[PDB]
């Protein structure tokens, strides 16, 4: 092809500015034209399209966020949205697609790959639930943005005051909060993935206040509940005084580290290669660290999985 | 004198650490003994107190918390737990006393004082809610940490979801809220020391989001209330999605910034200065860029305020 | 006013964004427009010259470096110049100016007035070396770029490595290595103000080795010498095996902190207040805490000190 | 067993203190005692032996450095060593030894199990340089390090300051040169594994500045040369000011990320599981994303490679 386009869709990842500039200069440097689609299948329905330069892609692979927006399209998730979509991308003379982004974004090239569309998704979201990957462009950021607050509340911890909930994203997956948990030293960790005994998690808690353990954390993915609420539930039982911090979107913002900016560089280039070979229909990542693309559809079919034994190594650690 | 002692109170705040090492390393360069006091005012009651060499603050000035640790003490708002407290004190030789933390370790300081021990008070909360000094030991970082939030959270910003609030500490005072809404480019900040009309807060919204503003950020200082109903008002009221954040106790942790480290060392060695001095019943500050010392009492009788032009200007800048 | 303009000069400086923000939305709030001077008085020259909106100033905030940019104009340094920036001025129809930099900016501001165009100074520049302000904005920021360097040595010491050199910038002022050199408990800062010599710095290493320091840290201003330098002549002199960082312009960069950011916007407002005021050849500052303004020849006609308490503080604290 | 002990050698590499925890915890858990030995081989000679309790490794998981330090011992490369290295061992019961460090500390691990002391190596270095790992303990965090530098000189860049020269750590590996060029977008790489000519280095810097890139940064591993010595090579060459930041130390410094704690916990408890199972005369590591053990002496006949197909990539971007 002599011309491709690029998009990101889902909310923002830290290293999606790193994708969108290794798609632009990888392209280039075999001579195709990059065309940047601005608020995702939104934006790529109603025609916001607009040529990337080789300077347009200069001083954002540190930068958080995405330079190309990020909207939700309930539309394209439709036959008539999927079809101007097309329309638009035969209009601009795009021959194929980069998407880049979370679960939603890669239906989307599904879909227009089942339309005939060459298309390849690049798996950008922090929660680290992309199939055909063992980490998503974000998870690694967002894993340093929760232990830094988690640092922070180990400096605030008294005698009296020394029992801590922290609340982390994640709709559906415990990957934030176990590799969060264990990097941090969380005694328990709340995952949909596992099961767990509030007694269990209480008897943890007054085994180590018993055997002086200055403070315990406890981590819950958002999907497994509210931590304001196990925040509550844990006072009333034991008597503990405890403190709850939920952080939220800020786990999404911030500049991508070094891994996320390496993986998104090495995973976006790939997703040029794909298409330049003639081989839509697919998406990219990185497995057993090696890079890697399958077909969208057989990756989709794929139940999301955590490591169990990094979930038993944490409580064994935490005694 | 021959010894005097050290210790820390009120939550735990950056600096203290460096306020700690600098009333050591200040009393041994004059050839005074330092004698920790573990736990505050309760460690001293419970003769929780150890020699610290030259030696015992090395690597301390730069990490967050309190070696010394910090807790409550009500038996010390009495003249009994008073009388245990100079008896300890007396026990161990300690001829004059640091105190570094809030407003609840000033006033065991003037209590002290009465009773004709010598004491000094050193300003060591992130609240800025302490008289006698313009600027508190630890203010400067929590304003960093609220910044690095809201910094990320600029990155998470859609056309869905443009609309966020976060909650700050602060306690009763509106320091943290407006500096830090002031940093962040806060188009609303909500503090005690000044009036806000929520009609003008909505009304302000909508004018930024027609104008294109991509996202509108509200800091709520804790002492106004709470995040979690003014974005429940704000959505309800306008339909814009709304996201809050409570960003909570990881406020008072974290490695101190080099304005808290230079001021920690200011304030500690200036109050072991003025035990040696002959004083006692003084808290020590920076007041208009100069360093200051004030009687106790005097200054508790002070009001807090605020710069009311930067918080006029930060409406300004917000449009 | 109907317009006004804003340019940066010198080097980049942390919070010359947040500067040029407050100077664009405080004049629009007044109903002034606000025309930006992109590469310093080059472009004022060149006429680089373009309208900026109350959004082109969005997300900027929190940003490093200049989106103006900055440029070195030795035409302006002379008299056809600076007339040059005249007719690009009238013609733009640009009636006041807002020079944020440096020293040498200064001086392009002074004179243009004299030609009849109000202009007012900011300082931005991490050096702290500019008259008629206790602090520069930027400086703040270049403090904890160093602090974060000195904290991570302190973590690599060992019984071999255990002497370090850090050279700092400031150019000919000593303020980056004296309160850098404070705040990360540096054993010796050497400075253009103070009076040093080699054989007490050695004396300080051996009490500190022989008294079980675990490691010294030394801090020398890039106006004294050249840590490389420094270094080879104590490792020669001592057999001490010893460890050099020279940032470099790694201080000029980053986020500002959450103090330069609100100094840059109190500042930056704070001119555009006088050009409505209709005042001109000022520039503007802190000074005890407090906003001031003086004539700019005045200002420059004054000498830069540092604290040499401070200074000797520094000595006493790292026995 | 029912003894072990731990120890750290070469320069600290963050997340060793998070190592430590993990063989402490890990043990505990299962009933088997630790003792620390402090100071590397050294200490283990010298007799620097100490109980480790489950609290004393209590708030060291997110701490740079190591709590047990680490010192060069070239005795321990001999046979006495060895035999006094034993006789300590067995005189305070230790049956087992897990080593976390650099190829020095492998080296003495495979001394000791040619002696028929069990000894398990823990790769702990930042530099990626040790068999049997595709990840050393340390390196993620270093190449962190690495880029905040990178990302502050972006935005300093002036006109006529726009290239920049950075000297990494990595003597014989170019791991840290390339990982974190690649995320810094550095336009030029110079490692010990690829071969490089400064007239490629020449024209690249001048074929992007013709294209209006911005400016050009240059990483240079330490173990190719000096970067001050790579500066004025350019400088004299082009005419282009160049400028030259050499970070040292700093990179072995420093909060260890998510990664590096997690890393070493997994390995740190493996190690353990090796003694305890009767193994020993082995490393491990994570290789494929799967964690894995060695043989030492296997391991260490391994040469170190780097990713070559990274390194042809990082010049395909940076046009």
């Amino acid at each position: 092809m002599k011309r491709i386009g690029v998009l990101t869709s889902g909310g923002a990842s830290p290293g999606m500015n790193a994708a969108i500039r290794s798609v632009v200069r990888k392209a280039i440097y075999h001579g195709v034209e990059v065309y940047g689609v601005y608020h995702g299948y939104a934006g790529l329905i109603a025609g916001n399209i607009k040529k990337l330069e080789v300077g347009d892609v200069g001083d954002i692979i540190h930068r958080g966020g995405t330079i190309l927006y990020t909207a939700r399209c309930p539309e394209f998730k439709t036959e008539e949205g999927q079809k101007k979509g097309i329309e638009q991308l035969k209009k601009h003379g795009i021959e194929g697609l980069v998407v880049i982004g979370g679960d939603g974004s890669y239906q989307g090239a599904k879909k227009l790959t089942e339309h005939g569309f060459p298309c390849v998704g690049v798996p950008g979201t922090i929660d680290n639930d992309i199939p055909g990957t063992d980490f998503t462009i974000g998870f690694d950021t967002a894993l340093n943005t929760v232990i830094d607050a988690i640092d922070k509340i180990r400096d605030t911890a008294t005698s009296h005051e020394r029992t801590y909930v922290i609340e982390v994203m994640g709709r559906h997956a415990g990957d934030i909060a176990l590799w969060s948990g264990l990097a941090g030293g969380a005694e328990t960790i709340l995952i949909p993935e596992a099961d767990y005994d509030m007694n269990d998690v209480i008897a943890r808690l007054k085994r180590g206040h018993e055997r002086g353990k200055k403070h315990s954390i406890i981590i819950v993915a958002e999907g497994v509940g509210s931590g304001v609420d196990f925040g509550r539930q844990i006072q009333e039982a034991t008597g503990f005084e405890t403190r709850v911090t939920v952080l939220g979107h800020v786990q999404r913002g911030g500049s991508p580290t070094a891994f996320d900016r390496v993986l998104a560089s090495r995973l976006g280039a790939r997703a040029v290669e794909l298409l330049l070979e003639g081989k839509g229909g697919r998406c990219v990542g990185i497995q057993n660290n090696q890079l890697v693309d399958h077909d969208i559809a057989e990756a989709l079919a794929n139940k999301h999985t955590i490591d169990q034994r990094m979930y038993a190594l944490s409580k064994e650690l935490s005694i």
